[PDB]
């Protein structure tokens, strides 16, 4: 990993197309405060524009904590949306605690790889808080409504195996092989058509986000369209102060 | 448990913040007729209005039947909606049969704790009936479309263990421990912030019910708003006949 | 046992009927039952034939050999919609490979019965393509977003047992008993109300297809309504050049 920029509350490194973002607050079990969130925003954005990065990993430094949520601007919501809009798969690498806002964060990541020591759960109803956005509805679109309501109403803790069984995480491995497996998964992704991946991610987002999700799927198509010759004719003619000729191009039943 | 009002087909009892509504027709496996549904709507309404009650348990009497379903009018549909709109978590405590209309009832309940003798399944297609509302789509949002379509199309019966494995119920325990476990889960919820829970339940309902769901979520936000200094300024400035002063209060944002 | 009656003449497929059951077999084992425009067109035709045959109440889709259901390839998009609009349950009988477009086909079928040798998976981002329609959102509505995004991003293969465990298929049995089991399930559906079934299937589709799903659900309501005295009066009165009298029919709440 090559430490790429200089952050305070987190760490940003890269390697062979993979970008890893690490919350670094083991003292408070990698909890997040307004500042550390803003840094994650900047970092993801950095990875977003970096055409050499095709996959992103999110993890905690502790070794026994991924994130435990936060310590009065609700900027994590902005990060949740960002993680979903980035046209690149985001893998949450979970070790130890993934609680509260921290659990919602691993939830919105495309995939989650957990160490056998990982602990999952919400805390809101206990400490006077709640995430009724992706934290509720999207979670229910992963584990189903009975389990999602259980998770929020009782605020119990769930081990990796429990998480795996309910479809909350994609895989569980010993703590010592966590990053090894995660990088393995990241590389497999780096071998696929990047455009085919961004389109599917958008399609998955459109599944639950109405027009917001359609803006993403339709947006990507607009991007791809500007690539075609047909599209070129459009702005070419505009510049040439003439009427464009699309008949030159084909249709498709 | 302390019994209060006098219902004929059901029993209403409360205990340290828990309201337990019991369908009392063991001779027909706690199947429901218009009368018993009307009373359940009444009882659920009483539990709704009791500021001491925070969780509601729904169950059947006698050990081998939660509810066998319906014995014109289809008032259970009104009950399903009430169950979902009440700001308090409702737990289906299933012992034995939860069939047909009865199965949909345990389904719309937030959580379900089942005894090892519990039997699950739909019967509509067999007996000339069907529930394509929460009975279909919502069931699919718990067990998945493949499993949900299987349940309705073949109308087979499922064990408690099979129900657990597909995510249909939250927990399974021997018949002798059912109520203790259910009460235990209820008390755990009773230790949480009532407002946190109602907002979470509304958000979950908003995930699948469009505007009807948003009305619940937005409505709670209004109730909450009425508790602020900002809103009261408007109410009083509407009682004092003077242009309200809102710049007085902060922006978050 | 079962003697299928081949009923037409197709090049890439085979259409046979037993007794209430229609079976459509992709017959291009040389390319692991991969489909080309023609085989898709032939499937559209065959499914349409099963749709109009009032003696068919269930449909089976399968691959010719015992090592492939379909291995994949747009007009297949029309097929997907057809399989869903047809008011009869469709059962994918999977032996061997169910990959790429072939995996989506089994996915959209109401139920899936797989042989222990069945293999499932997507190959979109590997072979240059993707299915962001039912291929993504609907799959997510079966196995959850975490798993669905995993299936598409890594394009790995999944055994019959792994597909069962994640709710992707309904049942798994030894290769030699595949049809026997499938037919068994089909005959169970056949003894159910055809009308109750079509309404539930329509309701399931309405769960995720907005106005398109509602068109199907309302459409069946319309069809039913036509066989009522109330409706016939409106018709009769129109033919008799007189104003209708619906007062002779009961209101209901």
């Amino acid at each position: 990993w090559v430490k790429q920029y200089d952050y305070e509350d987190i760490i940003y490194e890269t390697y062979n197309g993979i970008a890893k973002i690490t919350i670094n607050r083991p003292e408070v079990h990698n909890a997040f405060r307004p500042k550390t969130v803003n840094e994650m925003i900047d970092a993801f954005t950095k990875a977003r524009d970096d055409s050499n990065i095709g996959v992103i990993i999110l993890t905690g430094a502790g070794g026994k904590a991924f994130c435990s949520g936060g310590d009065p601007r609700l900027n994590v919501l902005d990060l949740q949306r960002l993680i979903r809009v980035i046209p690149k798969p985001v893998i949450a690498m979970v070790a130890g605690y993934a609680i509260g806002g921290g659990h919602v964060l691993h939830v919105v990541c495309d995939l989650t790889i957990a160490a056998d020591n990982a602990i999952f759960g919400q805390t809101g109803p206990k400490v006077g808080s709640f995430d009724g956005g992706y934290g509720a509805g999207y979670l229910a679109r992963i584990v189903g409504h009975k389990k999602a309501r259980e998770i929020w109403y009782l605020c119990r803790q769930y081990t990796a195996q429990e998480a795996l069984e309910m479809g909350l995480v994609n895989k569980v491995v010993p703590l010592e092989q966590l990053e090894e497996e995660t990088v393995k998964w990241a590389q497999e992704i780096l071998e696929k058509s990047p455009t085919a991946i961004r389109f599917l991610k958008a399609a998955f987002n459109a599944d639950s986000d109405g027009l917001a999700g359609i803006q993403q799927l339709a947006g990507d198509a607009t991007l791809l369209f500007y690539t075609t010759e047909e599209a070129k004719e459009g702005m070419r003619a505009f510049k040439e102060k003439r009427k464009p000729d699309f008949s030159q191009f084909p249709r498709f039943p």
